[PDB]
């Protein structure tokens, strides 16, 4: 049938949204549309690319995008990773099916960091995929 889509927006569509879009295109498949956004764009990460390529997934050719509004209202679902006290969260529309799914901001901190949280968000999707 027709494709779903999911959106994982945050901040700036840095880290944890650019694994989560990794993960979510390999594990989701292409019945899927796996995209993600934020509010501001400050590139790729470069150590979620170098944590993605640790577990055989090039997100090397990712764009840092903003904010679609088509793509918020057309979603399946929209999943917000920018933790909702912290700093410069995306405000969502009302009726669009969405969910929080928080991980630890791994922003300035040793490659670990971002091997627990690539890790987290594999999990996540992976159970998400068998609700
Ligand atoms: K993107």
């Amino acid at each position: 049938m027709d494709k779903k889509t999911i959106y994982f927006i945050c901040t700036g569509n840095s880290a944890r949204s650019q694994m989560a879009e990794g993960w979510g295109k390999e594990i989701l498949g292409e019945g899927w549309n796996v995209y993600s956004a934020g509010i501001e764009t400050h590139g790729v990460n470069p150590k979620a690319i170098e944590a993605m390529k640790e577990v055989d997934i090039d997100i090397s050719n990712h764009t840092s995008d903003l904010i679609d509004n088509d793509i918020l209202k057309q979603s399946d679902l929209v999943v917000t990773l920018c933790s909702d006290a912290d700093n410069n969260c995306p405000i969502l529309p009302p009726n669009v099916k969405k969910e929080h799914w928080g991980f630890d901001d791994p922003a300035g901190k040793e490659w670990s960091e971002f091997q627990r949280v690539r890790d987290e968000i594999k999990l996540a999707i992976e159970k998400f995929k068998l609700r």
